[PDB]
């Protein structure tokens, strides 16, 4: 049954980032599973972490990491007595890719390439290590190597969702005084940046208020109101600003907000926080990037809408506040549809990845044997 798993996560956790969040809410959950998990890193003296996380340290023509570093890493691989070391981008240079170099065995590598989906893959430990690796260094930045790692023979490589806690949005304490019998309307991101599409947002509000006279914005993210206010208008009085939060208040903003408009221009990434609103129990509104056609399957888990269209955005809106049972449809078939994302199932198909690759006996070493 139990597992002892080492994962390498290139990041200190002293800043927020997918990556990092990714890795130890996996963490945790593989830990309340049995497991015991082991968490490799860099230094994040600012922030208070689990007792099983370990710090590497920070280091870096073309260089690589210092002596101490290595010293470091081999050590926690040679004494871990790991059945599965996971990796998460290796990129070159990293933390990640030196642990990769380091050890032997039952290696796994995982690239987060879109917020909302990750290729896992096994590195080639017979005569193509060499070679296998200087293309996993790659794979991150680039579509060939990606590419050619999904495509070819003998290779392992598998596609999994971004894991999410479905229960932290759905269960989410609802903000004091929501739901707005006015009809709130959920922005999240930092709304200075245009391919966020904040403006499309803006563009749509007058038909909004307009039908819907009550209404608020709630923003949440980092920006300048000031100005925001100033391209509002008069209807400037509309817009309340929760400002960049935690994750708690993030959950429960979404919980308590009756819709979440996403009109980005353009991410190729950025779909992960639907998935929170669809497991928040909130009705999305969402412009037609790829991405978002996927997360919302079609338009069957949400709406839809052409990018840069604030009249198409507005009557979207519009129209799901209006009709109560249409939201609560859309919802409930969203509700259906989260399912593939929450931990449990994601966490099985990594494991599943984890129990191909290790044997009974195999345990990760340090090269060589």
């Amino acid at each position: 049954g139990a597992m002892r798993i080492g994962m390498v996560c290139p990041y200190s956790f002293d800043v927020p980032g997918g990556v990092q969040s990714h890795v130890l809410q996996l963490a945790e959950v593989l830990r309340d599973a049995g497991h015991e998990v082991s968490v490799l890193a860099p230094a994040s003296p600012h922030v208070k972490l689990p007792d099983y996380v370990v710090s590497g340290g920070k280091a870096v023509a073309r260089l690589r990491f210092g002596p101490a570093t290595h010293r470091k890493v081999k050590k926690w691989i040679a004494e871990g007595d790991f059945d599965v070391l996971h990796i998460h981008e290796p990129n070159a240079p990293s933390l990640s890719m030196l642990a990769l170099q380091a050890a032997e065995g039952p290696i796994v590598a995982t690239f987060h390439t879109s917020t909302t989906k990750s290729l896992t893959l096994s590195v080639f430990q017979g005569i193509l290590r060499p070679y296998h690796e200087k293309i996993i260094g790659r794979i991150a930045v680039s579509d060939l190597a990606r590419r050619w790692q999904m495509e070819a023979l003998g290779s392992d490589a598998v596609e999994i969702p971004n894991g999410v806690d479905v229960a932290s949005f759905a269960d989410a304490p609802l903000l004091d005084g929501y739901p707005r019998e006015g009809r709130t309307v959920l922005f999240l991101g930092r709304y200075d940046e245009p391919r966020k599409g904040m403006a499309v947002l803006l563009a749509a509000l007058p038909k909004l208020v307009a039908r819907f006279p009550d209404v608020e914005i709630l923003i949440v993210g980092r920006g300048d109101e000031d100005e925001l206010r100033e391209q509002a208008g008069d209807l400037a009085g509309h817009l309340r600003f929760l400002g960049q939060v935690d994750d708690a208040t993030k959950a429960s903003a979404m919980r308590s907000a009756d819709v979440y408009c996403a009109p980005h221009l353009g991410g190729e990434s950025f779909g992960i926080v639907l998935v929170e609103a669809m497991a928040a129990g909130t009705a999305v509104v969402a412009s037609d990037l790829d991405a978002f056609r996927r997360v919302l399957a079609d338009g069957d888990a949400g709406r839809l809408v052409p990018v840069d269209d604030a009249d198409g955005m507005a009557a979207a809106l519009i129209g799901i506040l209006e009709d109560d049972q249409l939201r609560a449809g859309y919802v409930a078939r969203a509700s259906e549809r989260v399912h593939r994302y929450d931990w449990s199932v994601v966490s099985a198909q990594i494991m599943r990845v984890y129990e191909t690759v290790s044997g009974a006996g195999i345990k990760v070493q340090v090269s060589g044997a």
